[PDB]
DNA sequence: ACTGCTTTCGCATGAACCTCCCAACTACTTTTCCTCACACTTGTACTCCA
């Protein structure tokens, strides 16, 4: 699943970059909010995890 | 007695089905998801009523 939800994240940006004049960076601004937000998921135990 | 009913035969060689289970077309359950409203209890505000 965080595959493709990353998979659809990332074409969400690079719609905004391509089309609606966003500077390049936002995407980099935007990988640390989803790389912490992996890490909350790491942090729960495996068995049942149930990221939301 | 001659009755009936048998029966054996034939020109070479060449070519000359029945349930049953799977299919279409529907519906209704299946197998896990995220998203909040509700019922109280301590709390702070109210104005007393003598």
């Amino acid at each position: 699943f965080l595959k493709s939800f990353q998979f659809i994240l990332k074409r969400q940006i690079r719609w905004l970059i391509t089309e609606m004049r966003f500077p390049k960076e936002f995407e980099h601004v935007a990988k640390i909010i989803w790389l912490k937000i992996l890490k909350t998921i790491n942090d729960q135990p495996q068995e049942e995890l149930k990221l939301q």
